[PDB]
């Protein structure tokens, strides 16, 4: 169909991103592992033989649209643990700074109709 020309990236690099990222609180009462992150990377990053838990960097509309066929895979709580990863490290990817990986759905939602 079309082509964004310019859209040159997204706020900053997976690694500025993972630092930040563990900062931001997480489910019961601890806080977000930089693993944490590489393992719903790389949870996809499988799934779909692709290879960004290798890339040096990438942009999410990259990816965001294959979170939709793991989120949707991932049962127990593995699913919203996946999903709650995301939402933040896109949110925060997506220089959202955010407090908490939850308070950031909104985000997603957003990031998802658009890159998807």
């Amino acid at each position: 169909a079309m082509a964004d020309i310019g859209s040159m990236g997204d706020p900053l690099t997976w690694s500025k991103a993972l630092k930040k990222l563990e900062k931001v609180t997480v489910q019961g009462s601890q806080k977000l592992t930089t693993g944490n992150c590489n393992w719903a990377l790389s949870l996809v990053d499988l799934f779909h033989d692709t290879n960004f838990v290798k890339e040096k960097d990438w942009q999410l509309r990259d990816v965001i649209p294959l979170l939709e066929d793991v989120t949707q895979t991932l049962s127990g709580q593995e699913r919203e643990a996946f999903e709650r990863t995301w939402w933040a490290i896109s949110a925060v990817k997506m220089g959202l700074q955010i407090n908490n990986v939850v308070d950031g759905k909104a985000s997603f939602q957003l990031l998802r109709a658009k890159y998807e």
